[PDB]
């Protein structure tokens, strides 16, 4: 049970918080039948593409609102697994970055998955990549999951397109 | 092919670099038959246990020395997969921290996986957990991989002991 709203763009841009570029920073497209082969299920049929290399978008999940009460979290600590799929485009290099945080009730960063940026080298095609992380043993107080991704916000145009993203998920393990 | 030597203590502490505590910081024990069922390959039979809550140990993998050549590293950037297993002990709190770096020829940190500390809550048992990370799209220039793990080096005793560790690996995906 994926706790992120609108993982692939089926509701267009709804459910996502946009950066300064707003609506103009993003487009939703259909995957070629070929690209559909690259995902676990055959339920991934769309994707988001940044219009400009710095574009990011974000969502915050309220765990209590999703059925995960205070005490299950503090006491049981179930695995929270976060995944994303990103790619470049056919013919040049993209940059991508993902930030996922586990937040307390007053928004302290209690845990953080912020891997280095991904540099997607240029190629005739644009294979999808997955990125995955599981939080366990994360401690008491976890209430929100903030999930943010897109291009690398930098003052410096150095060649690199923004990424394509789709199939974002967050879930709590049984 | 796992590029870490001695991932389980079959060779005692050989191949590992020890912290200030050297050898008194570590013991190798045999897993009970029940504890061996928690691992995939039936070939994990020992583990490492910290003698003090701060003890760490590390290895540095030279990737050219392992057959991974410059052009493969700089242009293909094949997935570098890193895994570790850790637990506590029955009835106390343990704390654990893993630090994995990709390094250039000069030891510049090109990519780093340093997840927040794991707080292993106290419990009747000591179930192993696995931690796993894949490095892809990490850019050119990677030559060494440093793998460090153990308890949390803090000056302050808070009751939290160090962990047990085993079956550590780093491999390069075909």
């Amino acid at each position: 049970r994926n706790l992120l709203r609108n993982p692939c763009g089926e509701e267009d841009l709804e459910g996502w918080s946009l950066d300064v570029n707003g609506g103009d920073g993003w487009k939703v497209e259909e995957l070629s039948r070929d690209q559909r082969k690259e995902f676990p299920n055959d339920q991934v049929k769309k994707y988001f593409v940044t219009s400009y290399y710095t574009c990011r978008k974000a969502q915050v999940i309220d765990l209590q609102a999703e059925g995960y009460w205070e005490e299950l979290l503090d006491t049981t600590q179930p695995a929270i697994v976060v995944k994303d799929w990103y790619s470049g485009r056919p013919d040049c290099g993209s940059k991508y970055q993902l930030t996922v945080r586990l937040l307390s009730e007053n928004e302290d960063v209690l845990a953080e998955f912020q891997p280095d940026p991904a540099t997607i080298q240029q190629k005739s095609d644009a294979k999808w990549r997955e990125i995955s992380h599981t939080f366990i043993d994360y401690g008491p107080g976890v209430r929100f999951v903030r999930f943010e991704h897109g291009g690398v916000d930098t003052h410096y145009w150095a060649g690199w397109y923004g990424p394509r993203v789709t199939n974002s998920s967050v879930w709590v393990e049984p």
